[PDB]
């Protein structure tokens, strides 16, 4: 029989013994321990949410999408082999999340190992590969009609993308398989329909995306000789609206100003921790919090509470790591001092971020400080928000269909929905925040900051002209 | 106190004055109007009433003015001042006809062109009807109101101006942020909004993106220009272009949906063949009809939903051409939707120029082999404008905020210093098209005189164009 | 293709050809204008919700938990056509309400016809029948596979129970007799009409539901008991069905049986039978009839809603001055005045044929308080309110059947003691609310001593707030200190 | 000014700056990593919510009250400084809860210390003095207007009860309604259920029954021998009845679920194999182990759920036993489930035969001698005591209610005045009876001991009881 798991967001999910059997293995079950939301919990205190839990949501809902795109349209000849393979895929395609989440991906592993091109996905296909071996999952899968061979292959492909028709998982007649758990064409997902709603419940946000509806008029049509999953015609705009509120949701909180402060402090103790951390891998082998990602048996250990490890230590290493996990907790953070945009399109490449604070401190702003500060005392963050596909707009990458001829796919283009929707699909901001926290250093490195801003032909910061009104007029184009 | 349980705002307090004022036939009128009128033949959860968005607007009105009163003492918001806010939001819609904008908005309009008349309008003098047809002077009085004064200030609150100096006469310039409560006509931001999104949502079965709670939390009295205005904080400038992306994206899944407004306009249709033979008994006996009744309000005092059951249910042989009309809507054969389009450049369709659209989709010349000919009077052709609540401006634009740093100094946020990401225009037009004839055979013919029509015009391709008319939509050099 | 309808409640429904045929008729978008909660209504201004969209989600869940036992068991060989049928049924099974629901066939009728024994359900089923007839639907359903002539008595009998020991039911055989629980479970009481009002009712109540319906669905199966296939639910739910009948109890308690939304229903109700008489309504043929006998008559009762109401309201007929002074009176806000409640005890039923004689009682008691005012017995008036869990004395879950994880074929039943201690003693009991005409201060005053006294000769519970209403008769009973 | 935080259960809420100094302090935030509901979450994926969130809204709704009881009467002379005491209490109140909440000090504590009576609240009491001396929050008291002498005491005895006619020495007689917002000791009915029945439902994925906000709107002081009480309105008494339902039914439900009471067994299990070689650093460096740092804060203050990861993680073989428990978790290799039973008649099962009991079932001799003997130590017997929170007494016995007609008399009101379908007992046990041994045949053999004892005991029939062992049911003749 079926195991039934009680969601709040989803509600009660049956899980197939296949699943149940994955599930219940130490490289699953260590997503209990890293929150989704990573650094977010210091600011919004609803959001405990682990990725256990989102794991379980995507494996409901990608079940979902197939089994119902099969029970609509028998032809695809989607098999109950098919259907599990995706629920493995969606249930095991966050199973390579660091220590608190994005953090880990975003910010810790690039800083801590520039060389490496490294993603949270790389490591669940990793993670996979790990979970099925060290359990013995392959004579499982057999039990219940699947192929390892070919099926372990389709799982992973449907996680990180591909390993003419680029999968060797399944033919080119199932490719809207592969639109399900992470979408490359356009972002269309079933990660995404669980993290709106799941996030939006544990944040106290309210969601404003259907995807049970979105569901029930979806369709696979065919689109240049390749079967692809289409949306109806009439849903155009709430798929503009999906975009919108992921935008929103970063806006709110994922990008949150001490969220993001928080992630760095976060980040910069770990890189403090990291040659003093030692973690137990596969034969013995010490790796430390930036190797872990090497070798899975040593990442199975690397989960969040890493953090409380450093802060409860006595260890005098890492001394420099525990008073930034102590000047967290009594809420000593670096202060925020602004947000500015670039103008026209001039690009901040990733290159140059860390020139940025040596620029905010050399410049000259002609008003009278009462302390000079050197650029290790600023911070900037730069963050690229877009529609998930850099400057594209992705609703051109979507196939509809109509009511009248519900087997032909078609485009719409912006024009033909509305002159109200957004003119470019990408942005970059930057926040500066200043690590010095006193009344008098603040005040001068706000002036660094809108003078930098003046200097760059960047936008004028909202709060400018209370807090540097010395500084706003000399800049003809803010007037 | 009395409480009452709301479901969206939880147990409300009222205010014995308030009571008062509720427990009159003007008031409980609005059990019988139904908030989204037709759209209730579309979303089957609308079923709610004006009745009960009114308690909640006056519910909200008092949370905000009462609000601002703790944060800001300064300010020597009155009790009295907080009842007459409170009033103001619970009598804001008094005045709303059977089936709620589809009276002010589609068969005023039609049915007695000569005259200018808004649902606010209404609520103003049935709200002088009320207080004078059942003694509230006074209760107001005994509960330390100046009726003088104060039922000025309340018509005020509803419908602007009464008649660039302070144009006014119910309070003072240092009282101005009251007016900006209940109907906010700087900017459009104000609690008969916060209630409508919250409850319509929770009845249509769509969640709501915008925190009202949140909003009031971070609202502040400053002064601009000589004046004491609501400021909201420099962070939420986000949440509030959000907030008219909410009312927007209501009006583009509910409020405006297609069949909500076919639906709209054959009840529409229906009073207006009904209005000559439908008699209302008004002050001193005269009889008033559906399009006269908002001249006398004890004659508009029985005009409701009811009025649409009263043409079903009849017998009057005078009548059959609306009956009939009511009954196709039983039977669900309505008038079909053919589709929809946008104009192009910044070309903006006239209202003078409604009346004659039907009339130019019939003239259109499809080359396509048709089945049969159709005459103007098939189409009907629905122009809508969706705008951000202040025609083509950015009402953001028209809003003050503070920083933490500064509260009581009030500044502007442009576009630009928020994202690049957000609107370019805050206005555009809907053009949709229907046809009266429901058959297979003139449906196709219409959907070739429609996509024609739009390229005639240099409209925008419809979104189902390639499927609806093959034939045609390669004929525009601009549409590949 | 299908059609998709967004309820707020369930979500996006899916609806059958079949069923959008069915919906868009007279006789079924008449249910969008009678309130769920009648007179609850002017008590819960939430509660504008009407029969329409409870009858949709119905509908909804009857197809959900014939579909779902289906799949989880295909030797039940549950056909597409029986998945229909049960649709149907919940879709038409509140086809019959009448105005102001609950307050037509529970108050009204039985006071205007008193002969008569008439129901919602019954008027379901001839309400039923006329939409078929009037709207040729018998073509439509044999082109979608069903057989009118045994499926259209199926649905009858889904709705009303027998058309009438042996298997009482014609329409379907004794192996498919777990269908006949789905929308209104005769045995137990546990069916989707219930699950879809709790839902829909909280929502616009301003209440929170305790009941998990999909959660029940998941646990539900198929099994013999006594020569039959009857729907059996898993041993760990038992729990979760007492905390059913307890959230049903609960939401009469605050809501249903509100003592101001039932001194409404009985004033609207008054208004209607002294309207009764002035009120014609064309039916069949052009025949006239009342509102107590447009329920003989479909075609009439088609035009029979909350409408008349207003039509009352609004009227400037002196022959229904009564009437409409009444419905006024509800506008303004003077209520008859509700002096208090009160329980019989022992196991001291009050039988219905005793209620028209209970206001004489009350005024005939003789309190030994100076009374300014003497009350008539017309002045009161005294609703009597049976509790029960469903079956009247009966606990509904001795009528369950349970089944084990470790043996799902194995149907068993769950004892009372078997589950909790702290579970209900008693499966009914009877509220008396006592209210009085008369509005004054003076009035009010006496009508409380009648009462309190009343309550003491019959040896009745003290009114909760009875030391305070009346503080002079309370010492007067030893019982009671 | 004030600081806004976003609960997702309460809204947003205002912070006092004293509030937020007390909040941002390590004895305050180590309850980020504490569960509300311990193992629950290893059964109810949804329910991975700490405690400092709680903490949080209880901190809330004592504001909420008290503010409304203050607006509602001013006769009471409630202070702003009284305000900040209850918010305080409330913010505080779970300060002491160990890893996993309530596995620590209803499992753990008893198993490994017998000796000692230790409770959450004695802890949290502890910890707050710790928290207020090692932060220097005594002079920002001061800032704000109380008075740490009198407050300090008001406070711990809001969450403890008396540390010692009139018990307290934080307030007078006059104000005793204060003690009763955050830990009732009359009735139990205070904010600390409020917020957990909303919290808990909302994570848990149950929906909660119980509305707090109203319950505010009718409550109000009234004097009740010599002494000003909380007191609701008689009409209320039907959902405070409710009140105790719904805590009831969560028990049921979620926190006395089978599984998660298990895998709390387990969890307890392996801290005591784990306790000996556990070292935590407290005050002056000296050493504490797991059941010992409960005697020193400082200690304590690193003592949260980690201590599962760190025996998880850990290399040292002495932790091997310990280790191995919470591995075989992870697998899902869980002690299995035999059955429930309760006692009849009137038979309590004292405390003190708790450690007999898994003797007593491998003790039953069942008439189908068995192919596996099981010994004691393979059983485990968890006996649970459900009731309404004053063991054997209704607590609606001890709630003072008041009418709308003399809302200053108090008054009561007993059950036969309420309603027959109450319940008849406010208590009862349920045994539940585990096997260590996992495989096809010692769980068979176990259900025969299991069902056996059941009817040597005179207890009642376990619901699958006649699937399990159809043998020995019809053993006994008072299950026919
Ligand atoms: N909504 C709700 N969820 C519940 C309830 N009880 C448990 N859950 C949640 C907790 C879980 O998320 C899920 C399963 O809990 P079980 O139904 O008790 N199933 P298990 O494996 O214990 O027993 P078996 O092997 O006997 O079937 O439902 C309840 O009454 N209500
Ligand atoms: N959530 C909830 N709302 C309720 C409940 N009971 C009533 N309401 C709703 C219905 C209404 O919206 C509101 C008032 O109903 P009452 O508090 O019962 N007040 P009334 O005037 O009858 O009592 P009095 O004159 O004796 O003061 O509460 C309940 O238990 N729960
Ligand atoms: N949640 C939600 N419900 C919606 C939305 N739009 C409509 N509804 C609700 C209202 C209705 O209950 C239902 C159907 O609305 P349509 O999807 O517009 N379908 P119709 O028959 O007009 O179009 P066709 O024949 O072209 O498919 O969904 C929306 O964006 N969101
Ligand atoms: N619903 C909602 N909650 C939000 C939002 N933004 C933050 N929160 C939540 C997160 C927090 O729980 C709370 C406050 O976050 P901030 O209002 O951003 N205040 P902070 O202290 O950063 O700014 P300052 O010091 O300048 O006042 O609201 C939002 O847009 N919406
Ligand atoms: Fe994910
Ligand atoms: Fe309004
Ligand atoms: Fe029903
Ligand atoms: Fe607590």
């Amino acid at each position: 029989t079926m195991k039934v798991i009680n969601d709040p967001i989803h509600g009660h999910i049956e899980l197939h013994p296949l699943l149940v059997r994955i599930i219940n293995t130490p490289q699953f079950q260590r997503l209990r321990y890293i929150k989704q939301l990573g650094g977010g919990y210091y600011v919004f205190p609803g959001a405990s949410h682990n990725r256990f839990e989102h794991s379980l949501g995507v494996g409901y809902l990608a079940g979902c999408l197939v089994h119902a795109l099969g029970e609509k349209q028998p032809e695809l000849q989607i098999s109950e082999r098919d259907v599990l393979c995706v629920q493995i895929a969606g249930l095991c395609h966050d199973l390579g999340h660091g220590p608190f989440s994005h953090m880990f991906d975003g910010r810790f592993i690039p800083l801590a190992r520039p060389e490496v091109k490294w993603t949270h996905e790389q490591g669940s296909v990793m993670m996979f590969e790990h979970l099925i071996n060290s359990n013995g999952i392959k004579p499982v899968m057999e039990q219940y009609g699947l192929i390892p061979e070919e099926d372990i292959c389709f799982i992973k492909e449907q996680i990180v993308g591909p390993l003419l028709w680029p999968y060797k998982g399944r033919p080119e007649n199932k490719s809207f398989l592969y639109e399900i758990v992470s979408n490359k064409r356009n972002g269309i997902d079933v990660d995404k329909w669980d993290y709106f709603a799941r996030d939006c419940h544990h944040l106290g946000i309210q969601n404003n995306f259907d995807y049970k509806r979105f569901i029930k008029f979806a369709r696979v049509c065919e689109v240049d000789n390749e079967l692809r999953i289409c949306a109806r015609d009439k849903e155009v705009g709430n798929l503009y609206d999906m975009f919108h509120t992921r935008n929103s949701l970063h806006r709110r909180a994922y990008q949150h100003k001490v969220g993001n402060i928080i992630d760095t402090m976060i980040t910069d103790a770990f890189l403090k921790a990291d040659d003093y951390i030692e973690i137990t891998g596969a034969g013995g082998k010490k790796y430390r919090i930036s190797t872990a990602i090497d070798d899975m048996e040593a990442y199975t250990k690397l989960t969040d509470n890493i953090f409380l490890e450093i802060l409860y230590s006595t260890d005098p290493k890492l001394k420099d790591a525990r008073e930034i996990l102590k000047q967290i907790e009594y809420r000593n953070l670096f202060k925020y001092v602004g947000e500015t945009q670039p103008t026209g399109q001039i690009k901040i490449k990733r290159e140059d971020y860390e020139s940025l604070p040596k620029e905010v401190a050399s410049a000259k702003p002609k008003v009278l400080l009462d302390v000079k500060l050197k650029a290790e005392d600023f911070i900037v963050d730069v963050i690229n928000m877009d529609y998930g596909m850099q400057e594209k707009n992705p609703i051109d990458h979507v196939s509809f269909y109509c009511k009248t001829a519900p087997n032909r796919a078609i485009r719409i283009t912006k024009n033909q929905v509305s002159q109200l929707l957004p003119e470019k699909f990408a942005e970059q901001l930057i926040r500066v925040y200043c690590k010095k926290v006193d009344r008098k250093s603040l005040y001068a490195a706000r002036q660094y900051f809108v003078q930098w801003c003046a200097d760059r032909n960047f936008t004028k910061p909202q709060d400018g002209d209370v807090i540097a009104p010395l500084i706003t007029p000399q800049k003809k184009e803010w007037n």
